Order: structure tokens, then sequence, then C-alpha cells
């Protein structure tokens, strides 16, 4: 009835303790030691912390709760503008970038996408082939490499061309630099942090606004999102995305989708390297269903089991590890705690993904069987690609992607872990291992 | 590509006597074992292939390749099961549509409503052991099917069929047991016109009208009624297929009963007998059952959580289930044209036979004491390859009963064991019938009560 709340710092409140490293990590301890919810102050707000399937459920109810955009997501709004993604539900562009964008992203879009995230797996599995004896890999630098430029190739027919180098593409190294600015901004002599900030908006800008009007003065068509925005009509409003908005909808892609996904890979391929009789049953499938040098789209829909890890994976540790919603009305949640309009709620993905009431007391381990039947698991209670109309529009995109170069990497390697690396997750916005590295041994498998 | 093996054969009839036999299933396996992994199977107008080893069968689990194909033996249970979830085709519009609306009836969650009316039936069978007095024994499977029937009848329905009050079934269980009977003895039926069988067809029309008319009188009562019940059928009345917002119809909902009662109840008591059987010939392995069946269960009456706990009983259950899987048999057709295991050419249509009590003995998989019974295999389920153990079937068209069978099967065998030490005073020799289940006949043991008040 009275909702716990972690320790205080005077008139800071609880806000110090988000002043860390490891934010996430810091709230997951917080939520197992108060429970399914706890209150959070800062000066001036207040938010609801939930990690319980019971209140995240009614949380999820769309006619009581829509999206709320956190302090992160506002600050990252400064570049992504009223894309997808830092949109509110009631304004006009996201209900018509939603209704012209769903198409492009079905699973029956991803067979059109299937060539060129093949172009870049290729790639990746070639500089790990061409590694010499003494040589390690950088499993999330080479998966963002690759994350990137698949989103880019699909994205907008534009070749980053990340495994040519060391130093990125400067449109790659100004959106790192500003997503890290904004991230920083959020504990905080800054002018110069905020001249960079307006440099690294106007590379990412000039870049894409050049491209859309090449593409819109060509009238050439590719198997790419961009001509879906360009020929794409709002059967609603019957307008088309303004040029504007449909390049804060290609930053958006890019900031979106390749950091989440080349966490999702990482941790796969961490956890493969823990658990051998894991490994062996995804080798296994993918060596059998992989037949030919390079795979189709209806072999990747075949790699049961390597769905099956990946999902484990973003079990537990969902890479985008929380979403964040306002109440619509007066309501009581639970039947225990009354909310107020406006009041703010934020869902703790991996506690979530820890509920021992639906997950069973094994919950630390790492067990892909659990998603063997997917009726199964009860609703709500997984949600790493968030939540009803404002869930992931990338999910078929992410998991098509990963299940292909998972699969592939299994096909043509072993790995060892030659350091016993120990696991350390770094935060951004999201979630990945760092410096997880490997050596890879190679099958000899051509393509 | 080979050619595949094949039986032998007896002119028109093909392969098909071979199933003319009390034991066609023991009779298939032995087979198999002269055969290998793979032979043909022909009879008059139809054809399957008998695949033994997880080597094919993973194969032939593959949803995109293969799709679920109703057995000669479910399409004669089909005349009374009808379009229920076990006899419907996957491309029915009333199996995607009654999956929808009974898939949250089965979940795990949904156990804990059904616990305390298992509970019910499980303190009837304790009562009645206890209550045998020094001369007498107990016939084990006939105890276990009073059991499965009276909790499927409560849960399922509010009804009790009060099998701890008999010797003669419920006239229902009667007529259903020889409905399923008549289904089953039509396989083996070389001249089925034969008029020597005109008294088989009238017997099979008044038990189907025995079975129909009770529980279209349930299903009438109830919705007049408006009563609320912990039960499947309260949820079939109330639900809706989230696609649509659409209930079953009355006589889909009665199928969908029918269907309850025959594919829950046989193989659950099958089940309970092997274990209880497998248990007492391995003293080892109960002692470590009866252990934690006493440490956990401290209550008079078990818990829903408790029974969660029983997890060397899960294991035991498991174990049982590999050796002999209940309902031994499942059927796939052929997608499209493909190729099995890159040496057999299938055409669309083409039909597949799983023997499952076959798959589970694949040394290949479970090594070289196959037959040996030791529910430690079962302890780190990503140690077994995929399609190794398919006791509750295959992908979509899998068991939806599988978590109350092994939670009313757990909770049953927790209290068993917790109540009796049993004796094997016979020294019996394991016998294996065959319905469409397998179960033990013959099986009887003495209890000694551990005297522990419920
Ligand atoms: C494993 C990979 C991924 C994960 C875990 C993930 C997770 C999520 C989550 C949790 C949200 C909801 C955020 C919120 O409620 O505030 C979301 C939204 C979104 N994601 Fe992803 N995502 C992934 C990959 C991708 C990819 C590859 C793309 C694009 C190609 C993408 C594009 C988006 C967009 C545009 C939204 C906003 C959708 C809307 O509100 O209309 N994501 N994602
Ligand atoms: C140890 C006990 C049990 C075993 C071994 C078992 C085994 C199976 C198997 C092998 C199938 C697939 C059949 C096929 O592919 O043709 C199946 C389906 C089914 N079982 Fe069970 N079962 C058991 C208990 C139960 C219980 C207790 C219920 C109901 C309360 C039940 C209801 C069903 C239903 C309705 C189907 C059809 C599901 C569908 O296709 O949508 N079973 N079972
Ligand atoms: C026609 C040939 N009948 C010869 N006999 C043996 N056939 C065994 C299978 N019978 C099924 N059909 C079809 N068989 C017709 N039954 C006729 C009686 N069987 C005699
Ligand atoms: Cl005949
Ligand atoms: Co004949």
């Amino acid at each position: 009835k009275e909702m716990p709340q972690p320790k205080t710092f005077g008139e800071l409140k609880n806000l110090p303790l988000l002043n860390t490293d490891k934010p996430v990590q810091a709230l997951m301890k917080i939520a197992d030691e108060l429970g399914e919810i706890f209150k959070f102050e800062a000066p001036g707000r207040v938010t609801r912390y939930l990690s319980s399937q019971r209140l995240i459920k009614e949380a999820c109810d769309e006619s009581r709760f829509d999206k709320n955009l956190s302090q992160a997501l506002k600050f990252v709004r400064d570049f992504a503008g009223d894309g997808l993604a830092t949109s509110w539900t009631h304004e006009k562009n996201w209900k018509k970038a939603h209704n012209i964008l769903l198409p492009s992203f079905s699973q029956q879009a991803m067979k059109g996408y299937h060539a060129m995230m093949v172009d870049i797996a290729v790639q990746l599995v070639q500089k790990w082939e061409r590694l010499n004896a003494d040589e390690h890999i950088e499993v999330p630098e080479d998966m963002t490499r690759l994350t990137l430029d698949t989103i880019g190739l699909c994205g907008f027919n534009y070749r980053f061309n990340s495994f040519y180098r060391d130093q990125p593409h400067p449109f790659i190294t100004s959106m790192v630099r500003a997503l890290d600015e904004a991230m920083n901004k959020l504990q905080r002599a800054y002018d110069e942090n905020k001249r960079q900030f307006q440099e690294d908006i106007k590379v990412m800008n000039d870049l894409v606004d050049k491209i859309i009007a090449d593409r819109k003065a060509s009238g050439e068509q590719s198997d790419d999102l961009l001509t879906h925005m360009l020929n794409g009509k709002d059967p609603e409003t019957g307008e088309p995305l303004d040029d504007e908005n449909i390049r804060y909808q290609i930053i958006t892609f890019l900031i979106a989708g390749h950091e989440t996904t080349s966490g999702l890979l990482s941790f796969a391929l961490y956890f493969l390297g823990k658990n051998p009789h894991v490994l062996q049953k995804a080798a296994e499938e993918a060596a059998r269903v992989l037949v030919d040098p390079v795979p189709s789209y209806k072999q990747v829909k075949q790699l049961k089991y390597v769905g099956m890890v990946l999902n484990e994976a973003l079990r537990l540790w969902p890479t985008a590890p929380a979403f964040s919603l306002y109440a619509k009305e007066d309501t009581v949640l639970g039947g225990e705690y009354p909310l107020e309009k406006g009041d703010e709620l934020s869902v703790l993905i991996p506690q979530l993904h820890r509920d021992k009431t639906i997950w069973g007391d094994d919950v630390e381990e790492f067990r892909p069987e659990r998603f063997e039947n997917p009726s199964a698991i009860p609703q709500h209670a997984f949600k790493p690609f968030g939540n009803g109309q404002r869930a992931c529009i990338g999910q078929q995109f992410a998991l098509h992607e990963a299940t292909l170069v998972l699969g592939m990497m299994l096909k043509h390697f072993d790995f060892e872990d030659h350091t016993n690396y120990e696991l350390d997750i770094k935060e951004t916005l999201t979630l990945k291992p760092e410096g997880f590295v490997v050596k890879a041994k190679s099958k000899k498998i051509p393509l």
C-alpha cells in the first residue's frame, strides 16, 4: 500500500544513486532489495520502478498507460527529432510515420533486405578467416561494425565500410559522440561540449539530407527503407513524410537498431562460450541447416535453436533495458498503488525477466530450452522489444540479422575464451559486454 | 538416395496383417530393431514410413516441412471426438480457434486453480489404500485410471464420476472405453463390411449417443444456471478467440470435453503405473524419490508450490515417459516435396509415423545404458539434443495438457511415496497392454502404510 523507496541524500533525494557508471545494474540491486515496486525521487520529479510481471502487465494496458519520454530520450530528441523512437504517441508525425513504415518492417519485408544483410555478414566472416594465428577478435567492436553497416545498406543503400577502418566513418563518429553527450548531460566549461554537439548534429544532417536529395533527383529505386519512405503515403492523412522527418527516421534507424543488435550478438556469443552443452546444439543446427555457401532467407527461418539462444540472451540482458510510461488518467495499480494522471512508471526489463513466479528458481541460468514452446510464455512476461503500438518496429529486422549472423559464425568457427573473460556490462543508453574478446579457429568451410 | 527397407508382406493385404496382433507398437519396435531407423509400411490404399532415429525425427519435427497428420486411429476416433483439438487438422478453423481459447486454461499458471480439485481425488486414492486390510493388494493401473478419470471430470467439467465408489464404471466411461476399443479393432479388420460386424456398428452408435447425451446436458445445465467454477468448461463458455472475439459453438465444446477425457485420462494413468513399476525395480531411485517427498511434503495436504519443488519426482516421471511413452506414436505429412536425411525423397502429402519408444532408445543419444531406469539423465535439459525426447508430440500440435498431466502425476506420485512403502509381492513380470495407449497389465503391489495422517 505504501511504496518502498531507496536511501536518500537530503535535498538531492534519490538522484545520487544514478551517479554511477552502471545505473540499470544499480537499480536491479535496489529492486532485489525492495521488491516489485519502488519510488524514485529527484529534485522536481518522481518515477516508480516496476519489476514484477503482475504490475508490468497492468502497465502494458494501453487504455490506461502510454509511452513516456525518459530524460535520455528527451536529450536524444535534439538529434533524432520527431523520429519514431523519440516522438509522443499524440504527435501527428508518430502515427504518420508508423503507418507508412510498418509494411517495410514486417516478417515478409525481410526477404527484400536479406541479400544486403548477407553482403555485410560475409564481410565479417572473411575478416575473421583472414586473421593470423597470433590474433584475437574484439567482439562488441566487430558486432557494431556489422550492425551499423547492415542498417546503412538496408536503410539507405549507403556503405559505411566499417570493415575497411580503425577510425569510423565521420557520420558514425559524430553520432556516437552525440549519444555520448546526451548520456553525459543526465548527470551534470560545457561550452565546448555544446559547440561539439552542434557540429556533430550538422555532420549527421548534411550527409543524410544529401542522400535524400540525390535519390529524389535521380528517381532510382532500391530495396531500402529510404525508397519506401519516399514512395509511402499515410492512408489516414494521405500525406507522405516530409524530407526533414525522413532524415530524423534515418538517424533513428541507426541509433535505435545498431547498438541494441550489436549488444545482443555479443551477449549471445558470451553465453555460448560459458555453456558448452548449449553451444553444441546451436552449432549442430547451424551446420545442418546452412548447407549452401551463403544462407537463404528460408534457411535463416529454420534456425529455431539459434533463435531460442537469442531470446534467452535478451531474457538475461535485454539490451534496451528500460521503457517509460505515464498514467493516461487517475488509476490504481495492482489494487494497492493509486496513481494520478501524468504519473510516471519505468519498466525494469532485466528484473521482469528474473520474476521467479514466472520463470522458476533457476532465473540466472542460461537455458534456451525455456523458449522451446513459445505458447508456454505468459503474456507480458518477456518484453525485450517494449509494448503495444509503441513496441520495437525493428524487431523482425533485428532478429533476422542476429539469427543469420550467429548462424554463420557457428557454422564457420569454434571460439576460444583465451583470456577467461569476466563479464563487465557497460551502460550507454544500451547494455553490452565491455572487453569481451575471443580467438577463433576456422572450420575451413568456403563461402 | 537409398531405397528404404520394408517388412514382410501378405499379398493383397501388404503389411496390414503385421498389426493384427495384441501388441502392435511392440511388434513395430521389433521390426525397427531388425530394419533400422526407417521402414515403409503399406496397407490397402495407404503408405507410411516409420521413423525411429533422432537423426531423422529432428527433421520430421521441422514445422516448415511437416504438419500433423491424422493416423488411421485418429480418423476413427474422430467419429466421436469430432473436430476437438486432438482430431482436427491444423488448417481447420476450429483447430486454431479452440487452441487460442484453451491455451490459457492449460498454462502452468492455470494449474493453481485446478490444484484443490486434484488434491480432492488424490486424497480419495490415499484413503482407499489406507483402508485395505492385511490380506489385500492394489491393482495399480485400475486405481490410477480411477484417479485420472475422476480428476479430469472434476477439473474439466465439475462432474464427479465417483470411480472410487464402484466396480463397474460410470456408463459414460463404459461407452467411451468401448468406442475406443471399436476404433482400435477396425484398424486390423481385413473384411470391415463382413456381416459379423453389424453388431459392432450398432454398439458403436449407441456408445456415441451415451457420451454426447451426458456432455450436452451438462453444457446446457451450466449455460442455463450461469454458475462459474474453476473448470475448463467455464473457460470454454466464457472464452473468446482474441483474433476474432468469437467463442466456441456448443457442439465443438462437446467435442472438446470428450477429447479431454479420451486424451488425458489413459496416458496419465499409464504414466503413474509405469513410474511405480520402475520405482519398485530400482530401490536406489525409490529411496531418493521417497526422501524428496518426505522432505518437501511437510503439510497434511500438498500445496501447489510444494508440488513444483518435487524435482526428482518430475525426473522419475520423464524417465518413465522415456522408456514407455504412453501415447507411443504421432503422424505427419510432407507439406511439399522434400528430402529426408539427404537420402529419402518424399513427395507432398507423403506420411511419416514417429515411433516414440524407439526414438527414446537411440543409443547414439542416450548411450549404452539405454534400457536402465536413470532419472538423472533429465538433470539438465540443455544436454539433451533437439527432438530426442518427444513424449508430448511436437511444435504447435504438441500436447496442450502436458502441464496438467505432469502436475497431476507429480502430486499423486509424491503423495503415494510419502504415505506408503510398496511391496512387489508377486515378483511381477512387466506385460504391456496396448489400446491406443500403453499400460502395464496386471501390475499389483501391497502397501504398508507409513501412518502419516491427512
Ligand atoms: C535486439 C535488438 C533491439 C532491441 C532489444 C530493441 C528494443 C526496443 C525497445 C524496448 C523499444 C521501445 C522503447 C520505448 O518504449 O521507449 C524499441 C523501439 C524502437 N526500435 Fe528497437 N530494438 C532493437 C532493434 C531495432 C532495430 C534493428 C531497429 C531499426 C531497424 C529498431 C527501431 C526501433 C524504433 C523505430 C522504435 C520506436 C518504435 C515506435 O515507437 O514507433 N530497433 N526498440
Ligand atoms: C502423460 C500424459 C500424456 C501424454 C503422454 C500425452 C501425449 C500427447 C501427444 C503425443 C500428443 C500429440 C498427438 C499427435 O501429434 O497426434 C498430445 C496431444 C494432445 N493432448 Fe496429450 N498427453 C498426455 C496428457 C494429456 C492431458 C492430461 C490432456 C488434457 C487435459 C491432454 C490433451 C491433449 C490434447 C487436447 C491434444 C491435442 C492438442 C492439439 O493438437 O492442439 N493430454 N498428447
Ligand atoms: C476383394 C478380394 N476379396 C478376396 N478375399 C480376401 N481379400 C481380403 C481383403 N478384403 C477386402 N475387400 C477387397 N478384397 C473385400 N472383402 C471381400 C472378402 N475377402 C475375401
Ligand atoms: Cl469387407
Ligand atoms: Co476381400
